[PDB]
């Protein structure tokens, strides 16, 4: 492994986002449904958002897939996993509109007792170095099985991706935007003409940026008001500010 090597946007294959994890819940009735996204950060660890699991925190109930480009069908080279350990951030909160410390860790273990193995469809995403983010106005990529329009009932069957641009705290903390709801441990991103964005079901997925030739996990899909609404960008967990929390649990 060599690390880092939807409204609008386009369809894609997992070769373009080989770090993408598709997380599913098995329920209480035997039926399995899509919960949300995630990113492979090391062979045994997938990173996502706490809000994806806060209502069902029993590890035994989740299924993780790597190398999956299709929602309810099989893709050649996909690897299935059990969640060995589900770590939610104890300081998670969502009392108001914003979700605070919205980050989660999933230890993955296949029925064959193995962790993720590199292939053309399974790869790791580079974690940022402490506090090192791309410049405001940088184009980064988002990926998911989320809705194509907020009013849609169904989820697309094929994986999607688009490009969004990082927005400064100054701009995002404006009152017609999110105001004081966005903290410094969050990152805002949007399409300049509000035509593309992450939507419902893209939660936990990554905001992938290129820094020093490395695709970096700069954000994790967290929250926002609607999808692709003027002045209402997608808000992301600012990974570069959660490194001791990640390290503390992957040691
Ligand atoms: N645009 C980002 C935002 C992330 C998920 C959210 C939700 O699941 O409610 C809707 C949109």
């Amino acid at each position: 492994f060599q690390c880092g090597q939807i409204i609008g946007g386009e369809f894609t294959t997992i070769e373009n986002q080989p770090w993408f994890a598709a997380i599913y819940r098995r329920h209480r009735g035997g039926s399995v449904t899509y919960v949300c996204g995630g990113s492979l950060i090391s062979p045994c660890w997938v990173i996502s958002a706490t809000h994806c699991f806060i209502d069902y925190p029993k590890k035994e109930d989740y299924i993780v897939y790597l190398g999956r480009s299709r929602l309810n069908s099989n893709t050649q080279g996909e690897m299935k996993f059990e969640v060995e350990n589900l770590i939610l951030h104890k300081d998670y909160s969502a009392d108001t509109l914003a979700h605070h410390n919205d980050i989660a860790l999933l230890k993955i273990r296949s029925k064959e007792g193995r962790c993720a193995q590199p292939s053309r469809t399974i790869q790791t995403i580079c974690l940022p170095s402490m506090y090192n983010d791309p410049q405001f106005g940088t184009s980064c990529e988002i990926t998911g099985f989320g809705k194509e329009n907020s009013t849609d009932y169904l989820y697309p069957e094929q994986l999607k991706m688009t490009v969004v641009k990082l927005i400064s705290h100054r701009e995002c903390q404006q009152p017609h935007y999110y105001g004081s709801e966005v903290t410094t441990k969050m990152l805002c991103a949007a399409d300049p003409q509000w035509k593309t964005d992450s939507c419902q079901g893209d939660s936990g997925g990554p905001l992938v940026c290129s820094l020093q030739g490395r695709m970096t996990l700069t954000g994790i899909v967290s929250w926002g008001r609607g999808c692709a609404l003027k002045d209402k960008p997608g808000v992301y967990t600012r990974v570069s500010h959660f490194l001791p929390w990640i390290r503390s649990h992957t040691k």
